[PDB]
């Protein structure tokens, strides 16, 4: 109901915007999981309409760009509805769309290496492993495409993102029905399935996270479960409260629930170390670790920096008026985030 006010923070440091660069019209008022990718000092980002850009990671200046708008149809130009991604790997930029297409672009010049029709809407980021691009579709399919030519090697029938995760030769996918699946990457052979379950604030990221032989996954209802990677056997479940996003680091789980409470939990999920509720109903992005702090954005376009030991705020900063939604990205010493209007920011502690 009530969005919390902007907390009063005594900054312990003063984070600023290193640069910003627009990317078309971004995602607008639509829900999306589209976010930036970073590789070898180049930022790759897109908008829903079909514009993809490659940018210098130091100053945000465009290196290349391409419009994936479908100009083959009744109207001379139709939106691509880019939705899942961006993912970069092995000289390719991969992006999925609500129109059941997956694009592979060359990192060198933005040109289309290949485009493949997939079995359903691709709303989740491509995940690349073992020479295959894994695509979890919105209608319960997992397809593996060859990185080289985008051919569908195998298909396995099984709001919110649900990308696959990979570990030791297997893919693990969460999903709508409340089942988590493990599938061998070679030929998509099913190894095991496990049921982990069985409304307006519900935006659950059901992407599994695999850490040292444990699969941590959220159910469609927001319950967090831990399963043994190899067997799918359930190790523990927190039927407490409803979680939207989480990350794992060391012996800790950091999460943001449907009310926008931020928490730290022990890795066995048996204990809440702390809860920070000062951002209640501010509609937070998923969290990320940067410079040792937990960072989240909100729908009003502020970034909040949180101490992982006690949950207190250490810094705050206004960034973009269109507001944040998709995930911040922390990689190669950089912090990147894309606002709803499409504008991509680099943030410096």
């Amino acid at each position: 109901v009530k969005m919390s006010p902007l907390p009063t923070v005594e900054n312990q440091f003063t984070p600023t915007t290193a640069w910003s660069t627009s990317v078309g019209s971004g995602i607008g008022n639509f829900y999306s999981n589209l976010h930036p990718a970073l590789a070898d000092n180049v930022v790759y980002a897109a908008d829903r309409a079909g514009l993809v850009k490659a940018l210098n990671a130091d100053d945000g200046k465009e290196i290349w760009s391409v419009s994936l708008a479908e100009k083959d149809g009744w109207f001379s130009k139709e939106p691509a509805l880019l939705s899942g991604g961006v993912t970069v790997s092995g000289g390719h930029v991969y992006i999925g769309s609500e129109k059941a297409q997956v694009y592979a672009l060359n990192t060198s010049d933005g040109t289309v290496a290949w485009q493949t029709k997939v079995a359903g809407e691709a709303l989740s980021r491509p995940v690349v492993s073992d020479g295959l691009v894994l695509i979890h579709t919105s209608n319960g399919q997992l397809q593996a495409l060859n990185e080289a030519d985008g051919a569908v090697k195998w298909t396995v029938n099984l709001r919110g993102e649900s990308a696959p995760t990979t570990a030791f030769g297997a893919a693990v996918v969460g999903g709508d029905n409340g089942r988590v699946s493990a599938v061998l990457m070679e030929q998509g052979q099913m190894i095991w399935q496990q049921r982990i379950s069985q409304d307006r604030l519900s935006d659950v990221d059901t992407t599994p996270v695999v850490v040292n032989g444990v699969v941590f996954a959220l159910a469609y209802n927001g319950n967090l479960t831990a399963l043994d990677l190899r067997s799918g056997q359930i190790m523990w479940k927190r039927e407490l409260g409803s979680v939207n996003d989480f990350i794992v680091d060391g012996n800790r789980i950091y999460l943001v629930d449907q009310n926008d409470r931020v928490m730290a939990l022990t890795i066995d999920g048996g204990v809440t170390l702390w809860t920070q509720s000062d951002l209640l109903h501010r509609l937070l992005t998923s969290p990320v670790l940067y410079n040792g702090n937990l960072v989240v954005g909100d729908s009003e376009g502020y970034l909040h920096w949180i101490n992982v030991e006690d949950g207190r705020f250490v810094a705050q900063q206004k960034v973009d008026s269109s507001g944040f939604q998709t995930e911040p990205v922390a990689a190669d010493g950089k912090l990147l985030i894309q606002a709803k209007d499409g504008t991509v920011y680099s943030i410096t502690r």
